[PDB]
DNA sequence: AAACGGCGCCGTGGTCG
DNA sequence: GACCACGGCGCCG
C-alpha cells in the first residue's frame, strides 16, 4: 500500500514465530498511519526506523528489540487503555472482538488495527480522569520497565540445580519403592486415578473429599491430611507429590531455558492478565518459585548474582493489612502501624485481654488468622474451621476483632453496598473491576462474589502502588548501572555491582516507602545477597536492628 | 492465610489415523 | 500412535 518506513507517531503490527519474545524470529513488521499500512521487506532491519513500539502488545516488540541491542521502548498499547477500562479485557482477540476489528495473523493488518483500536479506546476514556492518570503515570511508564525487566532475565546456576536434580531423584526413588511396598504392587504415583483406586479401594483408607468437577474421591493434601498420623502410606504419597512438584516444575526444567545469548532465564511479565491490576509472570512463572519449604528454599538459592554483582531484595511488610488500614481509616488499625507495632500481636492482646507481653503462639497464630480473614469479608464458619473452634465461639471472636476495629466492619458493609448498587469495586487510585452476582439468589454463588468484591481493592491498591513504585525507581537505577530483575506482587529483586549495591539498597526502600502518601507508613524489608534466599535471609537478619 | 487468583505439570479419555 | 482438551493438584503473593 505505501513503501516503508511509515511517517512519524504510526502504529506498529507485528508477527514473531513463538509467543515467547525472547525467543521468537520477528517474522513480520508493519506500520500503519491513517489506515495507510507500509509493510517492511526485512523486519530486523526495519526496527532501526522506529522510534517507538506503539501498538497492540507494544512491550514485546520492545522486549526483541533490547534482544537485538536495540533501544526501542514501548509506548501506547490499547491493550492498557482496555484493560483499564475492563480488566477482564486481556487478549488482543478479545479487544478486537468487543471493541471492533479482528486480531490477524499479518503484521499489516495488526498496524491497522492497532491504530484504530488506539482512537476507539483513547475515545472512551475521554472524562474518565482517573484512569487516564493511572495510563500516563503507572501502566504506559511501567510497560518500558518490563521491557528491560524481560530482557535483562536473571542469572541461574544450572550445575546446582544439576546436581539438585539428582539428589532428589534419589529419595523419589526411595519413596516410590517404600510406597510400592505398603501398596503391595507397583503403580503410577503420579496418576491420581491409580492413587484413588490404591488408598480408598484396596486399602480401604476414608475418603471426605470431592474433586471439585469430577465428582471423583480427592486425593489433595486437604483430603489426606487427617489419615497422615495413623497412615504412614499416606505421609510418603505427600511426601512424594512435593519433591515430584518442584522437580518437574522448577528443578529440570529452567536449567533447560537459558537463552544462548544472554547466558540468563527470561520470563514474561504480563500487564494485562489479571482481574485485580496485579501482574503475572508465565514462560517460566518466576512469581511462583518455591521457597516455603525445605527443599523450596533450596531452589531460591539457584537464582544467582552476575559475577561482581549482589542481587537486592525488597519487600513491603503486611502491604495488604496496611491498605485496608488506609481504605477503611480505622484509627485503631492506623495507630498499631504508625506505632511500629506487630500487628498481629496486637490483634491478639486484645482478642484474648492480656498485654501484648503476654500473648502466647496460639494466640498469635490465631490473630494472625483472623486478621487476614477479615480481607475475605470475616466468615464465621470458615474461622470455626480453620482455629477447629465452635462455630459460636468463632462469632464471638468476630464480635470482639470488630469491637476493636470497627471502621473494618464498616468498610466490609460499604465495599459491598458501592459494589451492589454501582456494579463495580475500585482501588485508591481508581482503578475499576465489575463484580457480578452480588445479589444472586444462591447464597454460596453470592459470597463467592462479595469475596471477589472485598479482595480487588485491597490486592489492587496493592497492585498500583507497587507498580508506581517500579515506574519511580527504574530511571534511578539505571542512572547507579543497576537493573531490575523480578517482581513478586509486593517484592523486587534488583541487582547491583557490589560495591554500589548497599546504595542501590538504600535508595530502592526510600522510593518505594515514599512511593505514595498513605494514613499509615509502607515499611520495606531489604536484603542483599549472591543469591535470592540469601538475600532474603539478610532481610531479616537486618530487620532486627532496622 | 492462602480464603483469591495467577500459572504449569501431570494423566486420562476421546478422536483421528 | 500421535495429538488434544480437560480437570486434579499445587507452586507463589
Amino acid at each position: 500500500e505505501a513503501p516503508w518506513p511509515p511517517p512519524e507517531g504510526a502504529f506498529v503490527g507485528f508477527v514473531l514465530s513463538r509467543k515467547e519474545p525472547m525467543w521468537a524470529d520477528l517474522l513480520a513488521l508493519a506500520a500503519a498511519r491513517g489506515g495507510r499500512v507500509h509493510r517492511a521487506p526485512e523486519p530486523y532491519k526495519a526496527l532501526r526506523d522506529l522510534k517507538e513500539a506503539r501498538g497492540l502488545l507494544a512491550k514485546d516488540l520492545s522486549v526483541l528489540a533490547l534482544r537485538e541491542g536495540l533501544g526501542l521502548p514501548p509506548g501506547d498499547d490499547p491493550m492498557l487503555l482496555a484493560y483499564l477500562l475492563d480488566p477482564s479485557n486481556t487478549t488482543p482477540e478479545g479487544v478486537a472482538r468487543r471493541y471492533g476489528g479482528e486480531w490477524t495473523e499479518e503484521a499489516g493488518e495488526r498496524a491497522a488495527l492497532s491504530e484504530r483500536l488506539f482512537a476507539n479506546l483513547w475515545g472512551r476514556l475521554e472524562g474518565e480522569e482517573r484512569l487516564l492518570w493511572l495510563y500516563r503515570e503507572v501502566e504506559r511508564p511501567l510497560s518500558a520497565v518490563l521491557a528491560h525487566m524481560e530482557a535483562t532475565g536473571v542469572r541461574l546456576d544450572v550445575a546446582y540445580l544439576r546436581a539438585l536434580s539428582l539428589e532428589v531423584a534419589e529419595e523419589i526413588a526411595r519413596l516410590e519403592a517404600e510406597v510400592f511396598r505398603l501398596a503391595g504392587h507397583p503403580f503410577n504415583l503420579n496418576s491420581r486415578d491409580q492413587l484413588e483406586r490404591v488408598l480408598f479401594d484396596e486399602l480401604g483408607l476414608p475418603a471426605i473429599g470431592k474433586t471439585e468437577k469430577t465428582g471423583k474421591r480427592s486425593t489433595s493434601a486437604a483430603a489426606l491430611e487427617a489419615l497422615r498420623e495413623a497412615h504412614p502410606i499416606v505421609e510418603k504419597i505427600l511426601q512424594y507429590r512435593e519433591l515430584t512438584k518442584l522437580k518437574s516444575t522448577y528443578i529440570d526444567p529452567l536449567p533447560d531455558l537459558i537463552h544462548p545469548r544472554t547466558g540468563r532465564l527470561h520470563t514474561r511479565f504480563n500487564q494485562t492478565a489479571t482481574a485485580t491490576g496485579r501482574l503475572s509472570s508465565s514462560d517460566p512463572n518466576l512469581q511462583s518459585i518455591p521457597v516455603r519449604t525445605p527443599l523450596g528454599q533450596r531452589i531460591r538459592r539457584a537464582f544467582i548474582a552476575e559475577e561482581g554483582w549482589l542481587l537486592v531484595a525488597l519487600d513491603y511488610s503486611q502491604e495488604g493489612l496496611r491498605v485496608l488500614a488506609h481504605l477503611s481509616g480505622d484509627e485503631n488499625l492506623i495507630r498499631v502501624f504508625q506505632e511500629g507495632r506487630d500487628i498481629h500481636t496486637e490483634t491478639a492482646s486484645w482478642m484474648f485481654g492480656v498485654p501484648r507481653e503476654a500473648v502466647n503462639p496460639l494466640m498469635r497464630r490465631a490473630a494472625k488468622t483472623i486478621n487476614f480473614g477479615v480481607l475475605y469479608g470475616m466468615s464465621a464458619h470458615r474461622l470455626s474451621q480453620k482455629l477447629a473452634i465452635p462455630y459460636e465461639e468463632a462469632q464471638a471472636f468476630i464480635e470482639r476483632y470488630f469491637q476493636s476495629f470497627p471502621k473494618v466492619r464498616a468498610w466490609i458493609e460499604k465495599t459491598l453496598e458501592e459494589g451492589r448498587r454501582r456494579g463495580y469495586v475500585e482501588t485508591l487510585f481508581g482503578r475499576r473491576r465489575y463484580v457480578p452476582d452480588l445479589e444472586a439468589r444462591v447464597k454460596s454463588v453470592r459470597q463467592a462474589a462479595e469475596r471477589r468484591a472485598f479482595n480487588m481493592p485491597v490486592q489492587g491498591t496493592a497492585a498500583d502502588l507497587m507498580k508506581l513504585a517500579m515506574v519511580k525507581l527504574f530511571p534511578r537505577l539505571e542512572e547507579m548501572g543497576a537493573r531490575m530483575l523480578l517482581q513478586v506482587h509486593d517484592e523486587l529483586v534488583l541487582e547491583a555491582p557490589k560495591e554500589r549495591a548497599e546504595a542501590v539498597a538504600r535508595l530502592a526502600k526510600e522510593v518505594m516507602e515514599g512511593v505514595y502518601p498513605l494514613a499509615v507508613p509502607l515499611e520495606v524489608e531489604v536484603g542483599i545477597g549472591e543469591d535470592w534466599l540469601s538475600a532474603k535471609e539478610a532481610a531479616k537478619l537486618a530487620a532486627a536492628l532496622e
